[PDB]
């Protein structure tokens, strides 16, 4: 094909919790449908780690439609294209643009186009903003059968426009809901282990001990996740097996965990005393703990050499906070097993495997 | 070795609710190291749907050791022992007396010896007597490497005695510990499946609806489960491979369910009303309201030409009623992962093919 290689990878959100690990198993020789040549397409300009990847970094705002079809039109290669981003926020119309914008650009010029993966996640479950009445969200264990929520929810949207375009096309589609992911990326909006990391480098760094905020029901639940990794084999998996091809698909570790051992775990990892769920404490914001502690991680960075981030790019409090307020959440993954998907994480190994990496990369040690 | 078979098993306790699966799974081709001879022991006599199987049954007691030297001695040939059985209570000596005379009767006299495989299950994780006061059991997801509690369990009597008598001689072993067996023997003391399906069997019959007797969290909470054909796969596993020799291994279908959606497929496969948990409703007991049933079910195996069996041997309502007082029992399935094992089942599939299995047998409809 391109060069010399058997796939072209259009990740979209390559910046991202799981368009980074794409950016790195996309690379592998072992990788299905290799050899990968991969364009990588982010709002931001490019990192340095992202400069020392083997990968055309495209800087395209693709909420832009007029910027988006100069920038992609030209790659007449490409082969799959794996979405993997949102705008920020759950606005479906702006998310739409973006998702319509790539197709739009790609589409007529990529003569030899097969595939679209598009990333959602396990909210299509159970998604609610006007809290306070009606409509009732699923139970669990999530099947991917299940019907959509009358709500407003801009994975519907995305479902509706790859639906629709891959259909106009001969091409082929795969749309995955991961649970929550243990990833690396230090410019992810929503990456738990980062800010975990984050907010244990600064508990040891005032010598304070390492304090759960949470619930008492998060700290005893059930929870599930999946490694960045993992969906990056999953997507390529639904990428190239015709087995996967045009299926609604769920990605976790394949196992469960409890946030009570995941918080002995990090405070073992950084070596400092921890504070369980204390009974009859209520559940704090780790957002307000965090609050005017960015001059703090400023002097980290500094002092400890790390990878220059700000704490509101590499933490969002927000979303542990959230994490930390929920039960019942948790996904089935028999449909891909079912369908052949044999991958799996030990979620307690993974999410050392997340802080281990982060610290090989100098955006925590 | 024997005859022209690579293979020699003995599984001890054939009419059991794993040792019937071992009856299945052992003499198939492709089964790995087939071609299986197989031995099946236990206390009754050989019923007549055991008879209907290739295997070498033997009525032994084996509680009784002479008895056991007697019919178990004369077997030079036997490759692996697969102990499946327990005594009926939790009495640990009377239990580790069975395990004892089935290795001083083997191991002496069979010659080409392997492995021995030890079933046990997951109160290895949670065994409490006095539970009234002190002395608190483990957290979940259970793993392997969970110490033992200092209470008394045969489940410890029987890995002394494995590792002691695997070493003396130079023997693998393996111990396994299964979550809720799924599976379809109508001669086990513990069929959750047969229970509940004899209770739905009866409620059709009077024409009553499936009410669900147990507690709110069982009705709510995560459980999980194994498929006996898997864990007669589990089982075959770690006698077959090098990667499970010697290793402690739990064994689950993966995945994870809630009885809530059981007791509506229940419903839905007898096509009769159920009544879901009442808030504010307590548990009842299921062996209460299918106490002085007996008679009922006399009837019914007539009526529907089912295979003869007493209401008390079919089922187990105490079992039942324990099943739904319970919570947070979880174990993990990582270590047979990473050892190899990708054995798993759909729950919610596994326990209708229990169901549909039991009606080809006649046990049910
Ligand atoms: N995060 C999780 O734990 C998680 C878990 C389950 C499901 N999901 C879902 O998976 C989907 C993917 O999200 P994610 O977590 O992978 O996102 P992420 O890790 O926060 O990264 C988002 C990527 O999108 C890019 N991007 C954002 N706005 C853009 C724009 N206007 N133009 C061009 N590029 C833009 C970002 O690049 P810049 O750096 O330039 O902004 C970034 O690379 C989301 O729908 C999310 O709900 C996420
Ligand atoms: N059942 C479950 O759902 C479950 C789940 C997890 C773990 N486990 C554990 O797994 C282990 C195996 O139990 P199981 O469920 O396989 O038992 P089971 O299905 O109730 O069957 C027990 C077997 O042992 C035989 N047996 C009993 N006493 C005997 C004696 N004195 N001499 C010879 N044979 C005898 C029985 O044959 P007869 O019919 O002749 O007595 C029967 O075939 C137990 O430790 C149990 O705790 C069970
Ligand atoms: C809901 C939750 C913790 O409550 C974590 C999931 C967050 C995400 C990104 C779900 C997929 O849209
Ligand atoms: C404990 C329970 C429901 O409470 C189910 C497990 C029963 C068994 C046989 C566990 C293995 O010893």
């Amino acid at each position: 094909m391109a060069k010399s290689y058997k796939s072209v990878a259009l990740v979209v959100g390559v910046t991202g919790i799981v368009g980074s690990s794409l950016a790195e198993v996309l690379k592998l020789p072992d990788t299905p449908g290799g050899p990968w040549k991969v364009y990588g397409v982010a709002r931001r300009p490019c990192p340095v780690w992202l400069a020392k990847k083997p990968v055309e970094y495209i800087q395209c705002d693709v909420s832009d439609n007029q910027e988006t079809i100069s920038k992609l039109s030209p790659l007449k290669d490409i082969t799959h294209i794996f979405y993997v981003s949102w705008i920020g926020s759950e606005d479906c119309q702006t998310n739409a643009t973006m998702f319509k914008n790539i197709l739009n650009s790609v589409i007529p010029n990529a003569s030899n186009l097969q595939h679209v993966c598009l990333q959602t996640g396990i909210k299509h479950y159970f998604g609610i903003f006007e809290e306070g009445s009606k409509v009732v969200p699923h139970d669990s264990p999530f099947t991917e059968d299940l019907p959509r929520l009358n709500v407003p929810n801009f994975y519907h949207d995305l479902e509706d426009i790859l639906y629709e375009e891959t259909g106009k096309n001969n091409l082929t589609w795969s749309v995955h809901r991961p649970a929550l992911v243990f990833g690396f990326s230090p410019c992810s909006m929503m990456n738990i282990v980062s800010t975990l990391c984050v907010y244990a480098t600064i508990c040891k760094h005032e010598n304070k001990a390492l304090v759960y905020p949470g619930s008492k029901n998060s700290w005893n639940c059930y929870a599930d996740a999946v490694d960045a990794d993992l969906v990056a084999e999953h997507e390529i998996w639904a990428a190239v097996d015709p087995k996967a091809k045009n299926q609604v698909l769920n990605c976790n570790n394949g196992d469960v965990f409890k946030w009570k051992h995941i918080w002995k775990k990090l405070a073992e990892e950084f070596g400092i005393e921890m504070v369980g769920y204390v009974e009859g404490k209520e559940q704090v914001s780790l957002a307000e703990l965090m609050k005017d502690k960015d001059q703090v991680w400023d002097e980290i960075v500094k002092k400890n050499n790390l990878v220059p981030t700000k704490l509101k790019e590499i933490a969002a409090f927000w979303f542990a906070d959230i994490a930390f307020c929920s039960e019942n959440l948790i996904s089935s993954m028999n449909k891909s097993k079912e369908l052949g998907f044999l991958g799996f994480r030990n979620s307690m190994k993974s999410f050392v495997s997340c802080i281990d990496k982060m610290r090989d990369y100098r955006f925590i040690p």
